[PDB]
């Protein structure tokens, strides 16, 4: 399925407080959501800018600073959600951006 | 598996804001978590009481007031998470409490 419902789980600290999630229609939209979450963090540091560019290493460092980050992707074959860890998310984003033109 | 990792997804309103989740070692612990979430809500309404009892209909009304509530239960056979909706959670809690002695 090109578009599989995806659930992003964000765990900022080691505790049960502040754990949040978001729902997306696809893995692609989900990966953009991870990037949008970083962009929003950056926008808080530069309140007057329309958008802040960044390198992937900062984004990955950011993802690494979370107590945890993971996603769940719906699989039509089993009607269940396949889980993927933070490293899988980073690779995914990497490949999706590397598709600047590679 | 008597103890399957369970993820509780709470969506208080129709929007992406405020969606939160919690991780539990079993479906049982998860159902207690749903009840604990209501109890904490009740404790805010009666700040001086150690604990507030309630009937199941109020708890269910409460669950029904959420834009959404669902859980995901890990299945060792497929290494994926089985999703269940709010009605499944309510029945589950119902049966677990009905086990006062029935």
């Amino acid at each position: 399925a090109t578009m599989s419902h995806t659930i992003l789980l964000v765990q900022p600290t080691k505790r049960p407080e502040g754990r949040t999630y978001a729902d997306y229609e696809s893995v692609n939209e989900c990966m953009e959501g991870v990037c949008k979450m970083y962009e929003e963090h950056l926008k808080r540091m530069n309140p007057n800018s329309p958008s802040i560019t960044y390198d992937i290493s900062q984004l990955f460092d950011f993802i690494d600073d979370l107590a945890d980050l993971s996603c769940l992707v719906y699989r039509a074959d089993t009607q269940t959600y396949q889980p993927y860890n933070k490293d899988w998310i980073k690779e995914k984003i990497y490949v999706l951006l590397r598709r600047q033109a590679q």
